[PDB]
């Protein structure tokens, strides 16, 4: 019982929606609702609605949701206000589920695919789909199978059947180490040709029609992909029986670059895993392929193989199956433990929207807001349009490039959000304006307090302090909600650590596992009865523990993602609550909260350690400041600690017991300057980075905005066994460093930070020595062949082409004639080498396809050729160069009067 709904589409003037009703099945209704709007009501009629600002309002109720729009149209040409839903699917789900929803995910149907495509060139156009689909592996959740579709006949080779015997196998036995758990949940079928294996697909399709539709790059090459290939093989209509209401948009996105084009398929909620990972994980990545990922979540990867991947098919069919299905399964693991599906699920249910709408904040939060005024008799705003006008973001401080031995740094909780109830920024709780100054005159206390009646925000904004507001509210109920969860999901671990006491030499009874409720801390005298409790019992107890526990996780990351969401829309012009006053006024307060923050910082460190007008405060970024406690250590003497944890004890308690109080003290005062409506501003310590006692390290460096590196023993309170090397901007990591070189700048910094200025430069000459023998793939850069035929001048370079792409060209150059080397396509990844002057290829430098070898034909005149000489300096040294001169330090070093002397000792 309790039905919700699955998707839900609008269609002319009926809703389409799929559904899991009463009994637990899956159904479809086709539902021609009668939406309702409003208008502005003189109030003749005691009316129950009101708008947000308080004006009367009259229900209109039409015929059918055509007629409703034609009203809006007709009311806003007059020039009067179309208040309400004008999203009609957004009303239904409103009306039908004007509940609470309680869904069960194991009546949900969520897909998890990818596909193979075997070409020549290996990145085949999904708009054109000009190549037969290969592989499919499509797992189904509530089957819990994997539908592998082989395709054993193509014009570019003929394969035997895949063996599942040597998929089980290990490498050594020459296997695919597909695991046992996903072994035995593999419905493998081979096929003769192309038009069979899309004929049962699609037949597959119709009887397991995905509601959730996943993997990694669907949305951009596979849903795309297997739509133009039907459409291009059987025709339109054939390739619409992918959405089970037989409708299909195709839109065309135009990026930076070309184009690429997009399939909808209505009512079907396509949520691609990559975009997932991306809103919420919240954590910045150098690269988003699955492999990388893997590597990251899961501590392995992508199955390994030789050759290009255009070239898998044929050299090894084995693994090219193998490798489909784990592509398929990485994915599966990923969520295993991120669990982003169900916390799309959460939010969608929460707000009550289609599913994929979770990744528009403006969409999510209308809905949110729209549910919340609805059972007050409110009536929403009609969303007007706004030009897009650039205003103020967050405050960066330009730091001074050097060396800072010891580094303390602080940050404010949730900024934007607690800046938003703090102030009472709505569009309702304006009221009014005061004349303003400059802004480093209100960071100053210098310009007169704005006013004595309103909350205020440094960009000329007056609030109200008594009205609610319905951003601040609807914000706060979220706040509320994530500390209760996160409670939960503690209780739920303290719980799960009981269990785990017990476990450890358990009773041998034959019992049940207690019904106990997870999310609350164990009463004593459930503790008593866990500790006489079989092992097959607490096992049970232990996973229902954990089971609370990750449900807490992902229902307070809901309430994060949220509560993040609504502070972006009211920048974003398409919300229909959104405001260019009221964004401006949340980031200049930010900007103000920071450099306030910063000079009483440094007026309380100056007082503290004695000293004149000292910059304390070497950067700070959005919400952050990082304070610079060199003059600390020396105030009390650096060889008075006994070890690195002395220092970092001390600098904590230092934090802790005066920095915390002053930094509280100085938010205070800045909340009564503003005359706020509650001191929200709270900072505290993040992180404590240095040198190890006693070492000739560095500690830290920045060498600009964004780009530094600290050495950090502590972060927040728990304490690093070995230091933690913090490092920011400095290409350590991105895709155009190359693999070996992100190596060694790491270990460059490393050794600044940790070790010095001789271990610098012991490693510096190692490595210039070592690197000549490294692998020429670890050595090489990595760019993009972007534009190619833009500076294509019958073979040669032209007019300023870039470094790259010339080399991209002399690479066509020496493998033309030839149809059997890896050819280079646009928008693809390349490595590229320097050569040496006077070169057979006729030009500097050459680059292939990533991932692939150089062919045979070629390769050793390449590695022959190559400019080491220029290859070191210009991806190592250079950026090594901007360190070290930053650091103040030498990699290289300095003459001596003593080089001279041949000495048994240094
Ligand atoms: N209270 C309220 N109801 C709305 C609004 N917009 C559309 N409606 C619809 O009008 C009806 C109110 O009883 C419901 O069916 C709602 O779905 C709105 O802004 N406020």
């Amino acid at each position: 019982m309790k039905e919700f709904y699955l998707t839900v589409e609008q269609i002319g003037d009926s809703i389409f929606e799929r559904y899991i009703d009463s009994n637990g099945r899956e159904r479809t209704r086709e539902v021609e609702y009668k939406p309702s709007l409003f208008a502005h009501c003189p109030e003749s009629q005691a009316t129950k609605y009101f708008d947000i600002y308080g004006k009367p309002c009259t229900r209109k109720l039409f015929a059918n949701m055509r007629d409703a729009s034609q009203w809006i149209k007709r009311m806003e040409d007059i020039g009067l206000e179309a208040l309400g839903m004008d999203d009609f699917k957004l009303a239904y789900l409103s009306d039908t589920y004007n509940y609470e929803i309680k869904y069960d995910h194991t009546k949900i149907r969520v897909a998890n695919f990818d596909i193979e495509v075997t070409s020549p060139d290996g990145f085949p156009e999904p708009s054109q789909a000009k190549h037969p689909i290969d592989a499919i592996t499509h797992y189904d959740s509530i089957d819990d199978r994997f539908y592998v579709f082989d395709l054993l006949n193509s014009p570019y080779g003929n394969v035997e059947e895949w063996s599942i015997e040597i998929a089980a196998k290990l490498q050594e036995q020459g296997g695919d180490e597909v695991p046992s758990e996903i072994i035995d949940k593999i419905i493998y079928m081979p096929f003769d040709n192309e038009k069979e294996l899309l004929m049962e697909y699609l037949n597959f399709w119709q009887q397991k029609t995905p509601v959730i539709l996943t993997g990694w790059n669907v949305e951009s090459f596979d849903i795309p992909y297997v739509y133009n290939r039907i459409k291009n093989i059987f025709g339109e209509s054939t390739a619409k029986r992918l959405s089970p209401h037989r409708k299909t948009r195709v839109k065309v996105i135009e990026n930076m670059y070309g184009s690429r084009e997009i399939i909808t398929l209505f009512g079907i909620s396509v949520l691609d895993y990559i975009d997932l990972y991306k809103k919420f994980s919240f954590t910045n990545q150098p690269s988003y392929s699955l492999d990388y990922i893997s590597e990251f979540e899961l501590n392995v990867g992508k199955l390994k193989y030789d050759g290009p991947i255009s070239k898998l098919r044929e050299s090894n069919h084995q693994r090219y199956i193998s490798y489909n299905i784990i592509d398929v399964y990485r994915v599966l693991q990923i969520d295993a433990k991120r669990q982003f599906i169900n916390l799309s699920l959460d939010m969608g249910y929460y707000a009550k929207i289609q599913i994929q709408s979770v990744f528009s904040p403006i969409k999510t939060w209308d809905a949110i807001i729209f549910n919340s005024l609805k059972e007050q008799n409110k009536v929403i705003p009609q969303g007007r349009s706004h030009p897009v006008q650039p205003y103020p973001g967050a405050f960066v401080k330009e730091p001074i490039p050097n060396r800072y031995k010891y580094v303390m740094s602080f940050d404010l909780t949730s900024l934007y959000p607690s800046i938003i109830r703090q102030v009472n920024i709505s569009p309702e709780t304006i009221a009014g304006t005061f004349k303003v100054a400059p802004l480093h005159d209100y960071i100053n206390a210098v310009a007169e307090r704005p006013s004595d009646v309103y909350s205020c925000s440094p960009n000329g904004m007056m609030y109200y302090k008594d009205r609610d507001g319905v951003v601040p509210t609807e914000i706060t109920k979220v706040f509320n909600q994530r500390k209760e969860h996160k409670g939960y999901m503690l209780a739920a671990q303290r719980n799960g650590e009981i269990i785990k006491e017990a476990l450890h030499n358990p009773n041998l009874s034959v019992d049940e596992p207690l019904d106990v409720d997870y999310r609350f801390d164990f009463s004593d005298e459930i503790k008593e009865k866990i500790k006489k409790l079989s092992a097959k019992s607490l096992n049970e107890m232990l996973f229902r523990a954990q089971r609370t526990e990750v449900a807490g996780m992902t229902a307070q990351i809901n309430r994060k993602a949220l509560i993040n969401g609504l502070a972006g829309a009211l920048g974003n012009v398409w919300f229909r609550y959104y405001d260019l006053r009221n964004a401006t006024a949340i980031t200049t307060f930010g900007q103000m909260a920071l450099q306030w923050i910063e000079r009483k910082v440094n007026e309380y460190l100056n007082e503290v350690c004695g000293t004149e007008g000292e910059a304390f405060v070497l950067y700070g970024d959005t919400d952050s400041i990082y304070v610079s406690a060199d003059k600390i250590i020396d105030k009390v003497g650096e060889s008075k600690f006994r070890d690195t944890n002395h220092w970092v004890d001390f600098l904590d308690k230092f934090a802790r017991e005066r920095m915390e109080p002053a930094i509280d003290r100085g938010f205070r005062e800045m909340c009564e300057y503003m005359n706020n409506k509650q001191h929200l501003m709270f900072m505290d310590r993040e992180a404590i980075a240095g040198p190890p006692l006693g070492s000739k390290g560095i500690g830290g460096f920045w060498t600009g905005k964004k780009r530094y590196a600290l050495n950090v023993w502590d972060m927040e309170g728990t304490r690093y066994a070995e230091p933690k090397l913090k490092i920011m901007g400095l290409e350590t990591q991105k895709s155009s460093t190359p693999k070996a070189v992100q190596k060694a700048l790491k270990e460059c910094i490393r050794r600044m930070l940790q070790e010095g200025e001789e271990s610098l430069q012991e490693y510096f000459k190692e490595f210039e020595k070592e690197f000549r023998q490294l692998n020429y793939i670890s050595i090489a850069s990595v760019s993009s062949a972007n534009n190619i035929a833009k500076y294509d001048v019958g073979g040669f370079p032209g007019p300023k082409c870039p470094f790259h792409i010339r080399g991209i060209l002399t690479y066509n150059r020496a493998i033309k004639g030839n149809i059997d080397a890896p050819q280079v396509v646009e928008g693809e990844k390349v490595y590229v080498l320097p050569l040496r002057e006077g070169n057979p290829f006729g030009d500097k430098c050459i680059a292939w396809p990533s991932g692939t070898e150089i062919t045979d034909l070629i390769k050793d005149d390449v590695l022959h050729w190559m400019d080491y000489t220029v290859l070191l300096e210009k991806t190592f040294i250079k950026p090594l160069e901007g360190f070290t001169s930053a650091a103040k330090l030498d990699y290289e070093k300095k003459a001596s009067l003593f080089d001279m002397f041949d000495f048994h000792h240094h």
